[PDB]
């Protein structure tokens, strides 16, 4: 008797390229692109398990424009140039950023104490500023490959700074290509979304939030998204045939949103395999296990993550110590192992490259613990998405409904329901009905909805400039 276990890790950025000028207004696709969209599905090379990824085909596009050396950064510029050449606003820029990182794992450099506490800094100061917060975005390769140069700490030349930049974007360069092939070499299975990460069910049916949150407020949906919701599955069907050759049989619906409408949508552009939140079944089922494959109306697969296992890695473990994270991972799988007479699949699904900053080590220590005792388990078998669609020998159960929900608390308020994110709404309504463009797509993504009306921090004015300005060229 085997535990099947299924990682499943979602990477997405929304598109920071202000669609008038071209630049990329804040940084986090470079940074996230060299510590982790290449080197998470990397750790195949070392370790003899399954893992899966999603890839949102608007990360794609920005990771190839970053390749293809065509991504006109504002940040990194900051970043690259000369101290000597830095504008006053970009050292504040430079400034305002170390700030908002301070405090993460992966800034732990005494280094940077000093420099944040000096009244002013001069060129040699800037250049460390500028480098140090270069390395703490290293990712695990670059960690082995670079160590002298993290090890410094301190004193960063120019020339060190461009060595890393050139590193860098060799990771980058070779991203796309890692996912190829762990795909071809069967060591997992990738998956896309809805192309600008949509909620599918809302422009679907914007009525959908009424099944979990009945005293929520929308605004008045005068135009219908259903097309939209259309062109975001088959644009990102498009996108991955571009990338791997052949059409996605597996998607991550964008914030693990489903509905009854969202399923069929999924089912009608051949899409045979989802995953979907574990609050959405048990709201759904009055007795559910997670633990088994599910038919949507003998349609689609259907599997419901272990929420809090996915929880346990995303949001808690970063502040335990490694061994006794994965000491504690490991037993609960005992403890499914032995509570079920057949044999249980467990999903992981979680963001990919969120929760390591804040891990000691940039989540290193933990994962290769974890991926190394993994994969010296008798009993436990990982399993690429594929093997988990076609597994026989598992449970398996037909469901013919589901409430529509997210993994946001199962309901929508993250997006819609209170004064300012039903702004955005008002705006993106009356901008489809003078829409001209794919603009309105990228409007449409999760991520403006998400930042919208909520608690102000820096940068997040940035997104408010790129979803008008998405909507504006919109109509263009
Ligand atoms: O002051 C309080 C505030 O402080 C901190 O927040 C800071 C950050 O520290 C700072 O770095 C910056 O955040 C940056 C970020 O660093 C950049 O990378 C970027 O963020 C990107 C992100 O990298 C992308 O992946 C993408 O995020 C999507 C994500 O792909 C998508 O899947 C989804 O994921 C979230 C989901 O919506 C949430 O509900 C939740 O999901 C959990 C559920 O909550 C839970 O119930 C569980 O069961 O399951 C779910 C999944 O595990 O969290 C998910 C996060 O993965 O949505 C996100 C967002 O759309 O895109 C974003 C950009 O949109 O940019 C940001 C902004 O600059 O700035 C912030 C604020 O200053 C502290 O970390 C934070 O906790 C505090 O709120």
């Amino acid at each position: 008797k085997k535990l099947f276990l299924v990682f499943w890790w979602h990477m997405h950025q929304p598109l920071y390229r202000e669609p008038y000028t071209g630049e990329y207004l804040l940084p986090w696709t470079f940074f996230h692109a060299v510590k982790d969209y290449y080197d998470m599905p990397a750790y195949l090379k070392d370790f003899e398990i399954k893992l899966n990824f999603n890839l949102t085909p608007v990360l794609i596009d920005q990771i190839q424009e970053y390749a293809q050396g065509k991504a006109k950064d504002v940040f990194l510029e900051a970043i690259r140039k000369d101290p000597d050449d830095l504008e006053k606003e970009e050292v504040e820029k430079l400034i305002e950023f170390t700030k908002l990182n301070y405090e993460k794992p992966i800034y732990r450099f005494e280094r940077i104490r000093e420099l944040m506490n000096k009244e002013k800094l001069n060129r040699e100061e800037l250049l460390d500023l500028q480098t140090l917060n270069l390395l703490a975005w290293c990712g695990r390769t670059l960690r082995k490959d670079l160590k002298d140069l993290l090890n410094k700490g301190r004193n960063y030349t120019q020339e060190e700074k461009e060595y890393v930049l050139n590193k860098y974007f060799e990771i980058i360069k070779k991203t796309l290509s890692i996912y190829r092939e762990i795909k071809e070499e069967g060591k997992g299975s990738v998956s896309t979304s809805p192309y600008y990460h949509p909620l599918i069910p809302i422009l679907l049916n914007p009525n959908c939030v009424y099944e979990t949150t009945p005293n929520v407020k929308i605004p008045d949906f005068a135009v219908s998204f259903r097309e939209d919701a259309s062109k975001h599955v088959e644009l990102a069907k498009e996108k991955y045939f571009e990338i791997f050759g052949e059409h996605p049989v597996y998607m991550w619906p964008p914030e693990a949103s489903v509905s009854n409408e969202a399923l069929e949508l999924y089912y009608e552009k051949g899409i045979n395999m989802l995953a979907t939140d574990e609050v959405i079944l048990k709201n759904s089922v009055e007795r559910a296990s997670p633990y088994l494959r599910y038919y949507f109306r003998e349609l689609i697969s259907v599997f419901f993550r272990d929420k809090t296992l996915s929880d346990l890695i995303g949001f808690s473990y970063h502040a335990w110590n490694a061994e006794d994270a994965v000491r504690d991972f490991i037993g609960r799988l005992k403890k499914i192992h032995e509570s079920v007479d057949f044999q249980p699949v467990v999903f992981v699904v979680l963001n990919g490259e969120n929760c390591w900053e804040y891990y000691e080590e940039n989540g290193i220590p933990f994962l290769e613990k974890l991926y190394s005792t993994l994969e010296k388990e008798e009993w436990i078998e990982t399993l690429t998405l594929e093997e988990a669609m076609r597994k026989e020998d598992v449970k398996t159960e037909v469901i013919e409904s589901v409430k529509a929900g997210t993994w946001f608390d199962g309901n929508f308020l993250k997006w819609i329901g209170n004064k300012e994110k039903n702004e955005y709404w008002k705006i993106l309504i009356e901008a489809k009905k003078k829409a001209k463009n794919d603009y309105i797509l990228v409007a449409e993504g999760s991520d403006w909805f998400w930042w919208q009306g909520e608690e102000k921090a820096p940068f997040v004015e940035v997104f408010d400039k790129l979803f008008r300005s998405f909507v504006r060229r919109a109509q263009e």
